[PDB]
């Protein structure tokens, strides 16, 4: 009746988190088997991303290998950073709809209580300094940390994002893009008023630009190169944009409105 869903989770999270998104699916799509996957919950979740994509796919592989239709993703915050990676690096997935629920998938560059609490001397102008330093590219957070005051550095140092972006030539640029380009449909959700996600408009695959302006996905060589496939995904017709303006960062997997307008209708 309905595909198969996973569920990848973000910064300090666990299955808990989503009890009512599992609410949701089952009162509106009844015996949709959802998976949400309890690897790196708490702490663990400031591991490496490309760690977290192979223990991630690890556990995928036996879920796609079993659905006849393919699968459906749902990933949060942080996590749609590591789904992404994930569907560019597996060139057999079976990834129907990849629900990106409001993650920095252009990166982030702002202060957060967070932010704060792991770094309590720094600012976002400041972070680079520590963000990208070898050992800075062994967290989570500064995988993904691009900072517009310095993007030479970043695109020497980050080992994540720069490089699933292809803003940093590597041998497999080519098969990534092809991979990534499998997804049936790229759902994008975020909104004005997520207070963590910053530009939000990252979800969008927006950034800042160097005078901190906050450019669209269509003004960024990331698309115009068609570097990772946005070009050809959105001319496809793939990306399905969605954005929201009543949600805060915490409550995207819990508001049945959200849920029915930007979740529901891709979850075939």
């Amino acid at each position: 009746s309905y595909k198969p869903v996973i569920v990848v989770h973000g910064l300090f999270d666990s299955s808990y988190s989503f009890r009512h998104l599992l609410e949701y699916i089952n009162e509106t799509h009844p015996g949709t088997v959802v998976t949400v996957l309890d690897l790196f919950d708490g702490r663990e979740s400031l591991r490496p991303l490309w760690e977290q994509v192979q223990g991630f796919r690890e556990a995928v592989v036996p879920i796609m290998a079993k659905a006849p239709q393919g699968v459906h993703l749902i990933c949060y915050s942080q996590g749609g950073l590591v789904c992404r990676a994930l569907l560019s690096v597996m060139d057999d997935h079976n990834v129907d709809s990849f629900i990106s629920l409001s993650s920095p998938q252009m990166g982030q560059y702002g202060d957060t209580d967070y932010l704060k609490w792991l770094f309590p001397t720094s600012m976002r102008s400041n972070l680079y300094r520590i963000c990208y330093s070898p050992w800075g590219q062994e967290f989570s957070i500064c995988n993904y940390w691009h900072d517009p005051h310095h993007d030479d550095l970043y695109l020497n140092a980050s080992s994540f994002l720069a490089l699933i972006n292809g803003e940093r030539d590597h041998p497999n640029a080519t098969v990534w893009r092809k991979n990534f380009l499998r997804v049936g449909h790229l759902v994008l959700i975020g909104g004005p008023d997520d207070g963590v996600i910053t530009p939000w408009q990252s979800s969008f695959f927006g950034f800042y630009d160097a005078n901190e302006t906050v450019l669209e996905m269509e003004e960024q060589l990331v698309y115009l190169r068609d570097s990772f496939g946005l070009k050809t995904l959105l001319a496809r017709g793939a990306i399905v944009r969605c954005p929201m303006a009543g949600i805060s960062h915490t409550a995207w997997h819990s508001n049945r409105t959200l849920y029915e307008t930007c979740i529901e209708p891709w979850l075939s």
